[PDB]
């Protein structure tokens, strides 16, 4: 799902046919909304286990103190609301790919855990001392700065070191070139086909606009633009005045 030929992106992509062969651990970092799952699952595609599952632990959706019950899944009556046996992430990843997504949101205890893990597959369910193991390749992503994480004692420095082994530093959206307009241009026709629409086109001042903002919140914020655009206009064309707030604003200082 990658698109874009800039030139930050065409070194990611080389960084991902050469490592996506590997079993290395990839290690991606970069502003909210840059796309490091739709890199995780290039990596995934580009791998010898892309027939395999690929499995995303999206932290940041998770509550945080159910994190360990999704990734390594739990027994009946484990804690208060472990109404059934659940089956943890890592078994649904076995011999595919697992993204640890937004893991700097995992708490020190669940980190502890985390670390004899991704050392050697072996893990418990929640509420019990039978160990399992698979086996999986890692992705792991953050927004945060993690050296930054592991300074302040929010995440180890034993886990980091043995995690960050082939980093992926994406690109700003603001950074991307023609990447811009042609994830736009991407956009408008999913965004159109999804809400009975057919936009193509955006006209020069919309261009021009696009190019130059600063995108602080990359292609998710694109995303969100150009959802609002097609719902609420039906046009070929997008037109200046149909660009939302705040980008005019917020361009002009
Ligand atoms: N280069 C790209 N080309 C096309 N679509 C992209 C690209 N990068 C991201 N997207 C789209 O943007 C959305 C966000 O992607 P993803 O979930 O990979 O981002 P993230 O960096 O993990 O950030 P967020 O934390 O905002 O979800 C997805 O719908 C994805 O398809």
């Amino acid at each position: 799902g990658f698109i874009g030929n800039s030139l930050p992106m065409q070194a990611v992509y080389r960084v991902i046919e050469s490592a996506a062969s590997s079993k290395a651990t990839v290690f991606i970092t970069g502003e909210s909304g840059t796309g490091k799952e739709v890199c995780a699952e290039a990596i995934h595609a580009a791998s010898p286990r892309h027939d395999k599952p690929f499995i995303a632990l999206n932290c940041a959706a998770i509550p945080k103190d159910l994190i360990e019950s999704e990734l390594f899944g739990h027994v009946k009556g484990a804690f208060t609301g472990a109404s059934t046996e659940r089956q943890g992430a890592v078994e649904m990843a076995h011999n595919g790919t697992l993204m640890l997504d937004e893991l700097c949101e995992m708490d020190l205890d669940l980190q502890s855990k985390l670390l004899r893990f991704i050392q050697t597959g072996t893990y418990q369910k929640v509420g019990s001392s039978k160990m399992s193991s698979v086996d999986v390749r890692f992705v792991c992503a953050t927004n945060r700065n993690p050296w930054e994480e592991v300074q302040e004692g929010r995440f180890r420095e034993d886990l980091y070191y043995r995690l960050h082994v082939i980093p992926i530093s994406l690109p700003p959206l603001r950074e991307r070139g023609g990447d811009i307009i042609e994830i736009a241009h991407a956009l408008l026709g999913l965004m159109s086909l999804e809400e009975g629409k057919s936009f193509s086109r955006f006209s020069e001042p919309v261009l021009r606009l696009f190019e130059s903002y600063s995108w602080p919140g990359n292609v998710r914020e694109l995303q969100n633009v150009i959802r609002n655009i097609v719902v609420l206009n039906t046009d070929d064309e997008v037109k200046l005045e149909m660009v939302p707030p705040p980008i005019l604003e917020h361009h002009h200082h």
